[PDB]
């Protein structure tokens, strides 16, 4: 019955709003156009005055604030996961495993909400760091964000809104094919109901967008690739910057 899927869609949207303070709707109002105009960081001076207005090497300090924001995002995604019906009733090891692998695919999904072709909102939308300034950071740091922009440009052309994303990131978390899952079947039963929900949601919300559901699920492939590329550059950093510390919560996601 569609009524039950609409109720699930509504539940997850409500929890998403509660768990993610910077939504895509807010990010697009900030990026498009008086009380919400962000300060723009495009070089080192705008950076140093940006810290003054908004709020070690330049690249490492940017990398470490990015680290802190990721930890914060992990916390938010975790809070959202527990609202997905059935999630907290799963085996606790499977909960950990589903978060461990799901968290980065969700981070880059939602970070797309904060991006356009030219840069990324930061500091809850108070700031905007341009793509070019990031790419000009010294190796290996200038190559961190470029694949994320490349994904976001394609992903953002689907024109999903927050109510679509709430279901989609739930579908991501409840992925039966994560390595080491002790009991795959109850996870998959939840995901099918979420997939049903996502499907009805995309049909109702984007009636003229043919096979959006299929196109969205195929994006769940560019995501895995970005994760793989990402952990590769972190390992470069561990050996390059033996003075630089990774946050422990992020340490455990990457083991
Ligand atoms: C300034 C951190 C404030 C943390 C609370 C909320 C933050 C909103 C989201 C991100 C804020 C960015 C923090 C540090 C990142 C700077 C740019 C790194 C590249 C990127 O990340 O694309
Ligand atoms: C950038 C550099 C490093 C990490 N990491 O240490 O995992 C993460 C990121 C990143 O993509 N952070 C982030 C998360 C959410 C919003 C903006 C930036």
């Amino acid at each position: 019955e569609s009524a039950d899927l609409r109720a699930l869609a509504k539940h997850l949207y409500d929890s998403y709003i509660k768990s993610f303070p910077l939504t895509k709707a807010k990010a697009r109002a900030i990026l498009t156009g008086t009380d919400k105009s962000p300060f723009v960081i495009y070089d080192m001076n705008s950076l140093m005055m940006g810290e003054d207005k908004i709020k070690k090497e330049v690249a490492i300090r940017i990398f470490q604030g990015c680290q802190f924001r990721s930890v914060e995002a992990v916390q938010e995604i975790t809070e959202y996961a527990k609202s997905i019906p059935g999630f907290v009733n799963l085996d606790l090891n499977d909960q950990v495993t589903l978060l461990k692998y799901g968290v980065h695919e969700i981070i880059y999904t939602m970070l797309a909400s904060l991006m356009n072709k030219d840069g990324v909102l930061i500091s809850e939308g108070q700031g905007f760091m341009t793509r070019e300034f990031l790419k000009s950071l010294r190796k290996p740091f200038g190559d961190f964000m470029e694949p994320k922009f490349e994904f976001a440009v394609k992903f953002n052309a689907l024109e999903l809104d927050d109510s679509d994303l709430a279901i989609f990131i739930a579908v991501i978390i409840l992925s039966g094919d994560r390595p080491g899952l002790l009991n795959v079947k109850p996870i998959e039963d939840i995901q099918d109901n979420l997939l049903q929900a996502l499907e009805l949601q995309l049909k109702l919300n984007h009636p003229e967008s043919s096979q959006l559901f299929a196109k969205l699920l195929q994006k769940m492939t560019d995501l895995r690739q970005i994760v793989t590329e990402h952990v590769q550059l972190l390992q470069v950093i561990k050996k390059t910057e033996t003075d630089m510390s990774l946050h422990p919560l992020l340490q455990e996601i990457y083991k």
